[PDB]
Order: structure tokens, then sequence, then C-alpha cells
């Protein structure tokens, strides 16, 4: 049932495709807000009424459930590539949200350029994100690679300054399996191919 | 602020306010929730996306012509408040509130919610990379050293659940040369190590 390596072709996207709704166009708009607070004059008066205007708009979507709920893909359970996720979702407004592809040898792979929200030190990509982007490629370069397991341990390695507001490249693939333990590594780079984060993840299942 | 010049208990983040801009985000945090439990077919969603967009407007007109400074942490200009863990501002933060201690620890408590979820009623095993990331980071600020991240070694013990009280805790454990040595954990409220974190960094 789920794409991989061997029954899709290269290029296959693995994250959620754009469709046009709706809930992904205010998911956008959310994360435009997002940005926008972080740069804006906290001094202006009107961010009183701006907060009354969020509050109520969040009170609607609370009051809005879906008859019907939309199951919840577990990844790492081996049932395909999550799409609830705060790097990839497209309706979860932590999200970039990233966008992969799995290739013909087993790798998975996107870029993405990241804003202010993503900051750690000035004009930089906070560690800590890095990381959590690179896990999740992990994740789905092991669906992508027909596996599936559990988080047991992640090396992350910082090499160079990840810099927001540039192009970076996501990679990972699966490296090894001995038994139930699964070995996957990844590294985000810049558009010259130059690495900044590597990584080393270990699997069960 | 350091263990030896400051009280056991000292907050080191920010948290939020009552003000305006705290609420806000506050009010965005919200926001980012509700769309991850809505109706989909819900036909407001076309007009609550321009009130967003609409809102967003307005807050990028009213920006100042330079940037506000920020505080560069692993260059120990101090904690900083832009960040996605801790920072008041930033909506993508839960946010963390953390503590320093006589013993030089840092310590907070959140209760994560659905949009740091992973494995279905669980944090995101990246999520909780990060945040650990971040205490390590203010562990050192706390115990008077910064460096930037070298490698950060995450180990995961037990499930780390949504919805509940967790216990984040960071401290610096030596100094050889240039190289920071820091640990942490997140813990259960029970005291359970879900995840645990060795960090390295150079001075």
């Amino acid at each position: 049932t789920h794409p991989t390596f061997e029954n899709s072709p290269s290029g296959t996207v693995l994250t959620s495709p754009p469709d046009g709704s709706a809930v992904d166009r205010a998911t956008d708009a959310a994360r435009r807000v997002v940005d926008a607070l972080l740069r804006t004059d906290r001094g202006n008066a009107n961010l009183e009424r701006v907060a009354e205007e969020l509050n109520s708009i969040a009170g609607h979507l609370e009051e809005h459930a879906p008859a019907v709920a939309e199951r919840l893909i577990d990844m790492w359970n081996g049932e395909g590539v999550t799409r609830h996720d705060p790097v990839t979702g497209p309706e979860n407004a932590l999200a970039p949200p990233v966008v992969l592809e799995g290739l013909s040898d087993g790798s998975v792979r996107g870029t993405v350029t990241l804003t202010i929200p993503y900051q750690g030190p000035p004009g930089h990509v906070h560690g800590g994100v890095s990381a959590l982007l690179l896990d999740h490629v992990l994740g789905v370069a092991n669906a992508w690679g027909g596996k599936a397991g559990m988080t047991a341990q992640l090396s992350t390695r910082y090499h160079r300054p990840t810099p927001l507001f540039e192009p970076l490249t996501l990679t990972g693939k699966l490296m090894s399996v001995d038994g139930r333990k699964i070995t996957t590594a990844g590294d985000i780079r810049t558009a010259d191919g130059q690495v900044c984060v590597s990584v080393e993840g270990l699997f069960v299942d």
C-alpha cells in the first residue's frame, strides 16, 4: 500500500500535496501571522484588538469540529508518512512545511527556506530545529525504504552555521538493518552543497 | 544570571505577560492548535483565512524600520527571548518557562499540545530534541559558559506523552579546554526519564 523506492517512481512526493483548500489556506495565513508577530512593533496599541480577533477566530475554529475525524498516520508503526506533524503537516502552522520526495536510490530529499520563528543564533536556524527536521526526515527515509521503527537514539553533529532565508537541502537514507535495528543517516546542506548539520539515528522495528 | 550570582528559583526566560503582544501571541498559539482539530469542510474557513491575512497585513505594516536586537545566547550574550522553545512572542514556542537552581541546574515544567504530536498522543521525537537542545544552551548560560553546539546525542527511553506535565532539566557537567559538556532529560510527573541528552559545545 505505502509507496517505497521499489514500487514508486523516483520523485514521488511523499508529503501531503497542495489541494487548494480551505483549511490549508487558513493555516498558511496563520503561519504568516506567526512570522509577523516576531517582527511587529510591540508598542502598537492595536495589538489589544488584534488579540481579541485572534481569540474570536480560535473560538470559531473550536466550535466547528469535524463530524468524522481523519485518522492519524503512525509512520513509526509502518502506516505511511504522517500528515499532522510539526515538520510537514499542511494544517500544522508549526511546520514550515517541508515537502519531501523519495528518490530511486532510497534517499528522501526536500528543500526548505526557513524564517524567523525558527531562529536560534541571529540570522540562523536554531540547532534544535535542525535536529527536529532531521529526525523527521529519517522517519520518512525509513518509510520510503519500506521499514518502520521507533526512534531509539539520534546523534546530531553541527559543522557550519545554518542560515535562515536561504534554501536548505534536507536528505535522509536508511543505511542498514540488523533484525529490528535500523540505522538511518541524513544531513542539511546549503545550496553550494556544504554540510551544515548531519545526523545518525538508530531505530527499532 | 548565573548560579554563582543568583538565587535558586531565578526565572531565566521571559514568560508571557498580560500585555498586548504576549496576549496576541497566546491567541495565535490558540488558533494554531484549533486549526489541527477543526472541521476542514467548514465553509467559514474562507472568511477565517481572509481575517488572518488581514491581521497579518496589519502586523506587517506596524513594524519598526530597524528590527529589534536579538540575544545571542551561544555567544555569551544571555538567554534568548526569540526562540521557538521559550520566546513569549514566538507562537511556535509552547512556551517553556525555565528557572535556575543553586546546584547549577536549570528546570521547567511544560504540558505539550497537539501541534507537537508525532506518534499519536505523543510528543514528536524531534520536538523532544529541540526542547532539550535549547535547555542545554540555557544551562550553559546559567553556568556562565557559552559555546556553539558541536554534537547532541539524544536517547529515547520511554514514549513522551502529550497533555501532561513534563519536567525539562539541564546542567553543565564539565569544561575541559574549549569543550563544554552539558546534559539533560525530559521526565514525566513520576520522575521517569522519557528522553535524555548529552551535548558538546565548543567555546
